[PDB]
């Protein structure tokens, strides 16, 4: 059998207005066309859904029960289409990537420039990682690949992992026009500190050397680019990933201000759960595994 | 837009068999016609659902989600039509009543013989209450009248309530052939107790006097019919509604034990949400409001 | 470490009333005891949760964040205890059985009388089957065993099934004092029919012989005891399970009113999902598999 | 009652190892002390949690559910304490701000230098908005102020809103070394388009003029930082907020394309729920209300 979706809207409008002419005007169709479409729906369902002898027009019991059916059907259509709107606009080659913000901004330009033309060319859809739900999001298929720091769960089965890179958090401070750091670690007093939350991977790395440094937290944020901006504004010092300050480190805007003992090793991976992605997803995974 | 469940079944069969020819054969249509229906669904939804560039035919990222969407839509359509088959058979005077099992078995035989004759006489369609969902069903129109116990939400607006009756739960036990209660509350020996769920309405009445008597819960069930049967089998005492043990009390099969304080007052109502029902529904409502 | 649950309520009351004396009076403890318990909570958490210099007393930021923690903790405690209230009252030998109403009322007396005394004596907790969610309820562990009619899904893996019995639905009618049926099938006119919904197993069985019988539906209900009551009240005829009318069939209250072709074969099973239940559950399962 | 998480950890370890001696050893307590703690938890909750009559020790029906309950409680306790560690370190003048990433990076450096001195100076703790949960966080007190875009729920009561600014999204593309925009809207050739999620606030602004220009979505991301980076890499055009491309426009790295109609007006606000915050919170609010 078959059911036409516009008939559901027709029946809902008719049940609400209780008038064939008004419901036809609301549905942008002529009155006989609306009547005939209502009768087509009634034949398709197999019962009279509208009492013909009632003025104003009322619904039969079967129509009362089919109101709920039509409402749930329209709502399900609208939801299953809204959830596919963004994926359909990007095409069948869309690859959903959740990522840490800095990892995204650092790696995705190279991945995008590494794409070859063709019918299976990957179209990236990148979203900020949900630090609390990224694992379940990877398990349920809401994203294909996850660019994230070292994680004892994501790196092990049932998930697949590829070590993308291993860099270091550098304690850095702004500089004057002579290239000399504004804040040091040679003083009896502490230094204005732009910290992460300990609830984050980078914060867990920073808290290892927390005892041997004099710090005074004046700003907290897990957004490492926020801390980088506040470092550039001479507000304080911060442990920043090496891949995110290369421009400012080459120039004399920022300087490392610690012993080699304060450089904190970090490493970031690409994680996946599905043993088999669509061809675009597998090409993205291969490009990640081969990012030089 | 206008979606046809034809296309939904087509897409489900295609995602199952991973082959346009096999799916077309299983749908009793020619391969070009099946391809046209699939492309029509794709153009309607605005999404490429299948990847034709691969063998076997896999799904797109949008296709994987829309498969779930379409399966849900098809199941809902089938369920709604199967529901409407039954409700149409009864007629236009059908009144859908969700009722507590005991209240149903006690009251509906009285309501049926109170029905006058004529083509406005109601045809009752009675089903057991979904307690977690009967309020929603009453608001949606899935049932016309609700025969239930005292409820703080259903008694108040936006629902109409009518106190049908105010009776009492009696702690009873079976009797021997001479009429003597086998179990009683004058002993240290813990009495075998047939209890309700302490989350149901009746359990929440026995909970107020439980710390007053000594009982060992040996059996639990929300079905007062079940507890009554087990009482008559000399398995233990139970608080049964007075309206369900009238003949057993009159025939000395069961006996009330304890003091007057152990009799627990309960009230039961008829609830509705629609301000104006069909004539048979209003007839059922008026009979409920004038019942004894 | 350790956290005391009463301290959470103490902190909530204190945050709401902003006064140590009022919060102590609300918590039924003296003022110094409440102050000391608040300080114990503050030491346990590791931060001052209350500003001491504010009048009225206000919370530190850490207290603002710990409000949510304490609220979620109290709510989780209350929910995980309410869900275990009925199971704890029955003891560690409770066996959760979902069942069809007639199957429950017919089988559970025998199962209850078949129990041997001992430390692993089963305590039954029986609830009416959720026709829409009984399968998932059996999968998630909300019930241990399911007494239900023939089901193509529950009878097959991953579920275990044991055919309890095979009986027949009999089309039955009330009788006069001579033992003769009031309604027959020998007439050109139809007979008042007390039907189930086709949405039920018994209704699906009845609809097989629907063509060869003249019927006029005057009442609908899936509760077979409701239809049985209405049969006893000379309202109509109904297909009733043989196990539920044995008393009325032995006496002359009810009579079968059809050819052998109208007797509809049905069979009911015990279903389970867990490969290993607690000892009481396994004893109940064995008694079911050995119910003669 | 009074529950201690000591007992919860005890019960979890016992349900894991299925042995009282091993669980007692893993808890650094003697076996009698561990047994006493387990029985104390059982008496508190009012439920037998373990079956001591079997080897190895299994769980009771109540114990299986209370294991999940206790694991949830322990995880919530640990999370709350770890949260409070960070928030205590900052001080009493910490202001928790959930902000859209672009708004954060644009506004917070301005707010930081606008802070006056004194022991009432705020310490900002800024985190990216959980759009599906920021309203709930603001109502619960998880954050003090919300730097977000125009929202129909947050702008109206029971929340306080202040229009911080009214700017516009500009369709921009990268330039060559001479300052000429590489991509433009005067051609049939579909322009590579770096789009937002059409469910985000900014995507819902580009959706109103999408059917006016011809674009091919080659990349998707809700992070306007990511889209800006990909624009500067000559990958395509994008609608970027004016406040995020000021220097790139001034340095002719990017260029605005299209007509005035393609500039899309957007507004961003600061939201709050509490009527009276701590002095640092009110200072942050007043700075937000007087910002330019």
């Amino acid at each position: 059998m078959n059911v036409e979706s516009k008939w559901l809207e027709d029946f809902l409008v008719l049940a609400k207005v209780k008038n064939f002419s008004q419901a036809a005007e609301l549905r942008n169709v002529t009155q006989p066309a609306f009547s005939r479409r209502i009768r087509l729906l009634e034949d398709t369902v197999g019962a009279e859904l509208v009492d013909r002898k009632s003025k104003p027009i009322e619904l039969t019991p079967s129509g009362k029960l089919f109101r709920i059916t039509a409402r749930t059907l329209v709502n399900q259509i609208e939801a299953g289409i809204s959830q596919i709107s963004d994926l359909s606009q990007l095409g069948g080659n869309v690859v959903q990537v959740a990522a840490a913000h800095s990892l995204a901004t650092s790696l995705i330009p190279k991945m995008q420039q590494a794409f070859d033309e063709g019918d299976y060319k990957p179209i990236l859809s990148v979203e900020a990682i949900d630090v609390d739900e990224a694992t379940k999001e990877l398990r349920e298929g809401a994203c294909d690949i996850l660019l994230a720091f070292d994680d004892d769960i994501l790196r092990l089965p049932p998930y697949q992992s590829q070590l993308i890179a291993k860099t270091e958090l550098l304690p850095v401070s702004a500089c004057d026009e002579m290239g000399k750091p504004i804040y040091d670690f040679i003083s009896q007093g502490a230094v204005p500190w732009l910290t992460y939350s300990s609830t984050s991977y980078i914060g867990r790395q920073v808290e290892i050397i927390r005892e041997q440094v004099a710090l005074t937290p004046i700003f907290s944020s897990s957004m490492t680019d926020m801390l980088k901006i506040l470092v550039l504004n001479k507000q304080g010092i911060a442990w920043l990933p090496a891949y995110s300050i290369q421009e400012e480190l080459a120039q004399k805007k920022v300087a490392i201000i610690g012993e080699q003992s304060l450089r904190l090793p970090i490493e970031y991976y690409a994680y996946r759960y599905q043993a088999r992605l669509h061809p675009a997803g597998e090409k993205v995974w291969s490009i990640l595994c081969n990012l030089d």
